[PDB]
């Protein structure tokens, strides 16, 4: 069989020789019977005494977690990060310090809209975070198989959400909430055929690219900033699954993605990226024609060439799926020097979004759990308390700063860029930007016929649910981006209709 | 198209002549703009003064509860419960007081094992849970559609679901653990044979029964007392999928019991259920072959005919799911007097049980939640204080007993049961019980040649993927059981591993 | 006696010709008994079937929540503010609508360091927290008894509180921590000697006056805008306990204001505040010496005098404390239109930190509890689910903007004021800024010669217990605010020391 | 200086010679300025990019845990048991193996109805809780300063507390209730004189004792069980405040008690108790006049001389008072092999609460917390996942009993003792009992005249500021306990009403 299936037995063959462990409750006390509860004889009423039954009840009434409110279905790995060239002169990062260098790396792909018990074989984008453990913190590069994203403004995100989530009365999926949401809101066309393309089922995790949508900024020891995208494409190879057999993959076996990641990993087969970056200067960014900060947008290859960096690999499984997977949690903000954000709205919007989901349903001290926990850096702070404080909570240090008792001090070399902004502070519409000239290029260029019509079946076939008005707005859009893909997407909707 | 997916459209039409509401944050207070962000300029960074943005995107962060540990999955309906027989020499309760009563019910189905995205349309037990709102508090009878369970021992019930959940390692089914729990525990057979059978897949949950599955005692006013046992049978006759269907539904709705409830409340074919109750003296019960107490064990038919009570029915969807479904819970513990418990020991353990998680889950002050709070009955007690305390917490009433001051006092009259129970205080096994003789009724007598067929042909369908051992331990109970089941599941079992 | 230890005598001449309620549980089941347990006969072990008792021992387990992080001590009251002055000039906010507009108002007065049991009559400044329930929503005006405070920049508030509070080790108050953090930053100076002068122990919170430190904006109805500065002062005068007299107070009765506020309002004497604001325009705020949003700096009376506006009264006691006072939560982010934040630091670092600790003590839907929810405007958005979360959940309402479906819409009205900010983007030191002019003011004009001699001899007396080189620069801070000052603290110094 | 004052400067001359560290953010990001914030030029508004204020704030934000419902003022403090006698015969407990045997203990001193800044010298029950952490797990013996309890019957607990604490409404302390409450229940009668004589103010934890006032279980290798009752006298001698001292020290030191104890035990005078035990046996229990497992009651010494088995001893003080303190845990319930829980109902009630409000204030895995940890035993169990789940989880082992692959598995030694019980399942009255027979006893013989006078002054003065009848009643009750004690109580009071 395949090795998961057999997991048990190789743990019962690991413990061959050893015997088995005494039976303890919570504090340790022995447990005399657990198969049996404590009655007032053969057919009498249970008792208080019966403390261990108490106590595993308990635990068993509290073994579940908020999910995440999205992403909650997942699968988990672990590996090492080696870097295979040199990009000193662009950014300080320990993790670029030099050739060689090996970086310990936590890796979770996940699903957005499924929930913990949806399938994976799914038409959805996939969301890649990974977290470096790197010596000046952990670093979140918490990205998706796709370079952009529907909407540019964070504060759309949640209802975005809302759309693509089950109706609030019939707690069934509305693609009329969906298609609404998305014709009133043509910036996501984009992304929508990057959707309904072939990527939009891989063949598991192992076999799609990762992309941070977002760009950064990259600071070196002088002082010079240089905006940068990062990617990361499989050396596996792009493989898709078609509709049928994703259909059937879902009927027969939603945990696809988990058991191949699984097996690949138990079997020695070990799935690799490439790193890449593409850089733009400040110049450049005044430059470009569309705003080189929008989520919405990507940096071509010919004008911004691929820069390799290193390599990804995932070389051990999850010894416990709750405790390295279902807990572990990626903050954008867990930038080390080197390393900052850039006036993109939605990278600042996720900043903040994401300690308090993780703070919420993990805990306040989320962070100190092992999988999170910065091993490999020395934590010192004025942060104190707090529910379930582990450690020693610093001993009994000064706990606050500034001090004259030898606390931790500020290390000035850790200061961020300064960078002059113009224009005033208020809310600047986005909706207006372009949102169909590379959406057009993708549709003409990079597609050939069979994807273009593979592209105009699915869409036509998801949207032949929704009414008809937002049938026709969506035409109109995709007519826009280009006059033969809205008449073959309304050719296919009439004859769905009919 | 469906009631369902017009659900926003019936909405639009209702507040056609109204005007749209103000935008407003959690604290009333009117948003300017919430299409964008306050930023340095076009191209800035964030602003912290953004309040709006934080605070939907903190509710955001914290719409996630944590799932029910089991029966995660579910559809919720509303309706009343009416009196159509006179058991008022058995019970004294509220609910029974009178022919023609009309008492407020909820009520909620659920799968055991699916998580909160899981598919409906799966061979698993069905729990079916109601709640009345009487004058003398709320009454929650938390069945099922099978009228016994696996085992008769609460101890082992987190054990249960451990094997009938994911591996703890993989995050996948493992049927090793499902049937070495089985093969270990063979008092489960005869559930296991209900589970198998042509009712394991209901056609939704208006064509299958429900059953109170434990045994309870009724009081009159004179303070005789009788053991009793609750059913419901539908009204819309027994209907079963076939294991194609199933799949191909599962594939393509898992949402197929929800949306089926919902829409035939909606067209006005209110689902009906008939309840009945079997009654047993305590003579009988010392005479029972069996334990009368033992959850794994039926009362016939024959000795115990069923007595008409009354009927159910459903009328009203729910408004909004996660309020009135997901938030709702039902302790067994609520039984108002007339209705108390027996010595059945996975009663006991239900009556700690229920009331924990769901303080865990929900809060400590979930009771008053309006869809579990009992509007119908005036709630005076000596509890203050607690997280979230809606309501004025009781004003500034004396909040010690006893007092002098008049404050609420004790009713006599609902005093429980006082029964002489004999043996001494100890664990003791039950293990060894009867496991077969009924086990054997129902597959001779109730199953006809087809469903025997169907019955071995599913069970080694499952079985194939376990190991041998745990194989030839299931073979063991079944030729227990009786010897053509376990020739047929062996032959069967070749022919697949061959 | 005293009307508050009357109370529950009240309480049962309100009930004399009531009956008492019958006792029920949380689920509204009688009670048979509760005085007693039920047991295996008269020297048994106890039973799990006492459902009643599991009950009220869970709900008394849970009846504590998380203190205030500060401000834990306090005290509640409801009354309303009255307008006396139009200033609709300044602001359009509907508070300031009209003359003669009655709006309904929460106040809570508490204390900075003292913990939860902690004494009222100690040397600290006192937190003055009003919400007032506005048609456009919530205003929270959450000030103090002064009108500075120790530091200017929000990042170093959590340090300063540690000062402030038990050592880690220890758990006892350590004036080391203290004056070291007060020499450390000379910029607390100022609010030092109003924590030591007569006021920084009032009789009672209705002798002392209540100031708005930071400077907020109001926009008018043409859009202009005007920085303002708010205070309250009592119409009861200023009235200053002894320190020996607090002593006695404190030995006695921690609960000294609590009583007074609460017989005061009993016995009819209502508090009155009267309601100023001091306006600056954009051109003054250029032209100020100081920095007009440094929290440490006040304006003066003469260049800017105080413009009545209103008047606050307060006429009901809480009905339940823990429901209308523990529960209680002030965001200042709640503004409504026509007020709005400043560039103020503290101010900014509030904004964010008061709804992320309501949201950890209270719960994520802290706003629905009765005293917080705006009863006064109706609250309608896409924010859905949430624990606990009451009400219907805005029903089955579409929950994504934008959308076709009639749902809530912005209101472009209520936007926010645009200003154009120069500089750029870093980290600004003001450590550095001027810190004794205006405390050497208040030292030399507004104290007379009894006042400075007991400022001294307190100061010297808190001094004492640090360390030397903690005296040597405390008392180079004083010589640098004045040359007496130094050499009085430094002469009790020495007296103390020796 | 005291120690205590000085803890900061011995930490920094701990590090004198070691490099200040770098400060970082909770993911470990070094910061470059802590000092300020980001804005928009010097006069700007704060911006989101700022995330290490954000981390610093939410974090403060969140630094504040429930704090008990009951005993949140409190000190601790750690040390070890040693014994010093065989008791093999009476128990199989590791604790009393063998004489010598040292386990590491922890210990906490608390007062009941103050909350988490109420002074300590006031006149209240005096809680002691001792966890010993014992090859065989957590063993908690959590008792007070008195061998007695104001109730006996588990039900009426929390409402006791409601009359000991503040009022609902004007949040103050109210004498009416505590008053009413307790001439309600005159079963009271016995704590209320052990609360208003001397011992009501001891003069810090070390001048003390502590008891185990349930009487519990004790099983040897044969089977054959005991009841018995724990005690600890404390070596330093008994010594009490005056009324006067104790007002003085609660305005001028609220933290008298955690400042005692910590300077005593790093000067090195470690305080001490002697570990004793009273046995009765099942034919005893019978034959006792009262109900052997009677909160309210006592075991005489003359019928039931004291048994000494070990001694206990504190000698290090908190690292960190939160996480050692704060955060620490007795549950009752938490009884090795050879001790096992009586009949009593308010024993049994506390085996059920105590875990319960633990998992809600510290939460669900809060027994992985290191102080409450068993880092003396191995945790192999079923018990799976969990908020803040640390360590392995377990692995990948197997999680469900019983099962075919080598899991844990259960110990037959370590059953419980069978008794057989008698009589009907129904809820029996105890408020008629015995209240007068030892309030007599101890008014008569164990107070001499001063400490009676004491009483009736101390007792006069706490009941002037209820109301008439209430006063009635408890004058009756102390009455039907002794008629000078009543008539003294009667005298003063009206003169206090006079006033
Ligand atoms: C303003 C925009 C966004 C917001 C507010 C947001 C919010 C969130 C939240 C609240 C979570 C829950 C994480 C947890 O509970 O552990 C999450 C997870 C995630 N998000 Fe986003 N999201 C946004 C856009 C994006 C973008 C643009 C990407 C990638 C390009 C992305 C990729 C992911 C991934 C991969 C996860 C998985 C986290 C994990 O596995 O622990 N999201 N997001």
């Amino acid at each position: 069989r395949d090795p998961a299936s057999d997991q048990m037995q190789h743990w019962k063959e690991q413990r061959a020789a050893q015997k088995a462990d005494v039976l303890t409750t919570g504090a340790g006390n022995p447990v005399g019977d657990k198969l049996n509860v404590i009655t007032v004889g053969p057919r009498g009423p249970l008792l208080v005494q019966d403390v261990v039954f108490t106590d595993e009840m308990a635990h068993f009434d509290r073994e579940r977690i908020p999910e995440r409110v999205v992403h909650a279905k997942g699968a988990g790995a672990f590996g090492y990060f080696e870097v295979t060239h040199d990009i000193t002169k662009y950014s300080k990062a320990k993790v670029f310090e030099h050739i060689g260098k090996k970086t310990p790396i936590a890796v979770r792909f996940s699903t957005v809209a499924g929930e913990s018990g949806s399938a994976d074989t799914v038409r959805d984008p996939r969301g890649f975070a990974v977290k470096f453990y790197t010596e000046d913190g952990n670093w979140d590069l918490v990205g998706n198989n796709t370079p952009i994203f529907f909407i540019r403004d964070p504060i759309l995100f949640p209802s975005f959400i809302h759309s693509q989530k089950r109706n609030p009365q019939t707690h069934l999926k509305d693609p009329d909430m969906v298609w609404d949401f998305w014709s009133l809101r043509p910036e996501s066309l984009h992304q929508v055929s990057f959707l309904f393309s072939d990527r939009g089922i891989p063949d598991g995790h192992r076999h799609m690219n990762g992309y941070g949508s977002h760009t950064f900024k990259l600071v070196n020891a002088n002082g010079e900033a240089v905006y940068c995208k990062f990617h990361y494409k499989t050396d596996q190879g792009i493989k898709n699954l078609s509709v049928e057999d994703a259909a059937r993959l879902s009927q027969e076996d939603p945990d696809y993605g988990i058991r191949d990641l699984f097996n690949a990993i138990a079997t020695g087969k070990y799935p690799s990226w490439t790193f890449y970056i593409q850089v733009m200067t400040f110049n450049q960014a005044e430059t470009f024609p569309f705003n080189p900060f929008d989520l919405t947008k990507v940096w071509p290859h010919k004008d911004y060439p691929l820069i390799p960096v290193g390599k990804l690999v995932l070389n051990r499984n999850p010894v416990n799926y709750f405790a390295e997977v279902e807990q572990i949690a990626f903050d954008p903000s867990n930038m080390p020097p080197g390393i900052e954000a850039s006036p993109d709205k939605m990278l600042q919007g996720r900043l903040f979004a994401y300690p308090d989901t993780h703070r919420h349903r993990l805990g306040p001290n989320y962070l100190h759990i092992p999988v999170n926990c910065p091993y490999r850096a020395r934590v010192a702070n004025y942060q104190r308390d707090g529910p379930m404080c582990m450690q020693d909570n610093q001993g009994g240090a000064p706990n606050y700063y500034p001090n004259s008792f030898g606390a931790p001090e500020q290390q000035p070399s850790a200061l961020e860029h300064s960078i002059q902004y113009s224009g005033e502070v208020r809310r600047f519409n986005t909706a207006n930007d372009d949102n169909v000239t590379q959406v057009r290029a993708f549709y003409v260029n990079v597609l050939n016929e069979e994807q273009r019509k593979r592209l105009c079946e699915n869409i036509a076939g998801h949207l032949k649910d929704a009414q008809i008005f937002i049938q026709k707005k969506a035409v109109k859009n995709f007519t826009e981006v280009h006059p033969d893909y809205g008449s073959h997407i309304q050719a296919l909707l009439d004859k769905y209709n009919a």
